[PDB]
């Protein structure tokens, strides 16, 4: 493992949050470069398990996907990447700063995403969990695709897909919640939820609804409706991520280019409200 690297040129300096699977610390290596560190709490996953979005990140490299820095794969395991500042995007639109993100800014962030999906895309792989909670954010309101956990090719003749599977229906597309089809196009649905999450500063989707009314309302036709002071031509984008036909749906490649020129060819007539 030429990424492997010594305990001690790791230094462990805030708390950035914690849970039952590990932990997430703002740290120091080799003294000279602040990074972010993973770790495993001890019996809670195998570390085979917590290692694969290291091995992910060993293959998928780009501008706009967090970067791998270095593994210590002796228990406690520890995962080294490239530190973002605002943490996730989501407690990002949901914090103090969100308040103050007007249309221009969330849609920039949303031409981030879509870039570095859209190397995705290029590669063949699907990351499978694409949401606001999974994409990371540093200064100058830089995004970047993260929490690669779950992302793989498209096509492995060596993979077998695991049964049972419970996947969040609220952000998954209906075919690969139900029948485990995961496309790049299912990624696509989920680029559509995110577009969500960033008009409503971090709400969650479906309001009022439990995960079988969301399953059973999306198969019978029922899409988000346009949420208030959105543009009506950013809510007819998202509605194309969700069509119920995977290959009707658009490309990261042309979901980068709508919304980097979004201001200029869609919106020409933008003007501020009171909260996009």
């Amino acid at each position: 493992d030429a990424w492997e690297i010594p305990r001690e040129s790791l230094r462990l300096e805030v708390k950035l949050g914690q849970g039952c699977f590990g932990e997430v610390w703002m740290g120091t290596w080799n003294g000279t470069t602040r990074v972010a560190i993973k770790t495993l709490k001890p019996g809670t996953m195998s570390p085979e398990a917590f290692l694969q979005e290291a091995q992910v990140m060993k293959k998928l490299r780009h501008e706009k996907l967090v970067q791998l820095y270095a593994v210590v794969s002796e228990e406690p395991i520890y995962i080294v990447t490239e530190y973002m500042s605002k943490g996730s995007l989501l407690d990002f639109l949901k914090g103090e700063t969100g308040k103050y993100l007007r249309l221009p800014q969330l849609v920039d962030m949303a031409a981030q995403i879509a870039s570095g999906m859209a190397y995705v895309e290029r590669m063949n792989y699907v990351h499978r969990d694409l949401r606001a909670a999974n994409i990371l954010v540093g200064e100058n309101l830089v995004c970047k695709v993260a929490d690669f956990g779950l992302a793989r090719l498209i096509e492995d003749n060596e993979y077998t897909a695991r049964q049972g599977a419970k996947f969040p229906i609220k952000w998954t597309a209906p075919e690969a919640a139900l029948y485990g089809r995961f496309t790049i196009k299912s990624d696509v649905w989920s680029f559509g939820i995110l577009l969500t999450e960033l008009t409503t500063k971090g709400r969650v989707p479906y309001p009022g609804m439990v995960n079988r009314e969301v399953l059973d309302q999306v198969e019978r036709g029922y899409r988000m409706p346009c949420p208030p002071e959105c543009p009506e031509s950013l809510h007819d984008l998202m509605c194309q991520c969700w069509r119920k036909e995977p290959e009707e749906r658009p490309t990261f490649e042309y979901l980068q280019a709508f919304l980097e020129d979004y201001f200029t060819s869609t919106e020409p007539q933008y003007q501020p409200g009171e909260n996009l």
